[PDB]
RNA sequence: AGAUGGUAAGGGCCCACGGUGGAUGCCUCGGCACCCGAGCCGAUGAAGGACGUGGCUACCUGCGAUAAGCCAGGGGGAGCCGG
């Protein structure tokens, strides 16, 4: 489900959408890096995570 | 004075049981022929590729930095995150 949620509001960020998008993919990418960081280092990192990150930022970019 | 036994280093034929080898039978995801259908793609970048892409990914498949995937419409009704 996760999505519904989001991706109906990720619409309705059409505050300042493009724009914010933007903004906001950035946050969603600096997430990922964090992310891909601490599951480089090993133990600090489980997962879906990333996936779940990935494709938010796929729809999110949009 | 005479006469004729035994020995098998090894060999040979036969029997039994194995080893090696992959014939035979059965099998079939594939192939073959015919018939019917269907018949163009491309600068809106084709055909075909290269390098990438998974939390751990060698290869195959899929995909393309939104990267085994994103959106929506339809189908479907308990399982799902390919091999
Ligand atoms: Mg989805
Ligand atoms: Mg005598
Ligand atoms: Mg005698
Ligand atoms: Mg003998
Ligand atoms: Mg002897
Ligand atoms: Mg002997
Ligand atoms: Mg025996
Ligand atoms: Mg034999
Ligand atoms: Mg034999
Ligand atoms: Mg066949
Ligand atoms: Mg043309
Ligand atoms: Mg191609
Ligand atoms: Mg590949
Ligand atoms: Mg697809």
């Amino acid at each position: 489900m996760k999505l519904s949620e989001v991706r109906k509001q990720l619409e309705e960020a059409r505050k300042l959408s493009p724009v914010e998008l933007e903004k906001l993919v950035r946050e969603k990418k600096r997430e990922l890096m964090e992310l891909r960081f601490q599951a480089s280092i090993g133990q600090l990192s489980q997962n879906h995570k990333i996936r779940d990150l990935k494709r938010q930022i796929a729809r999110l970019l949009t």
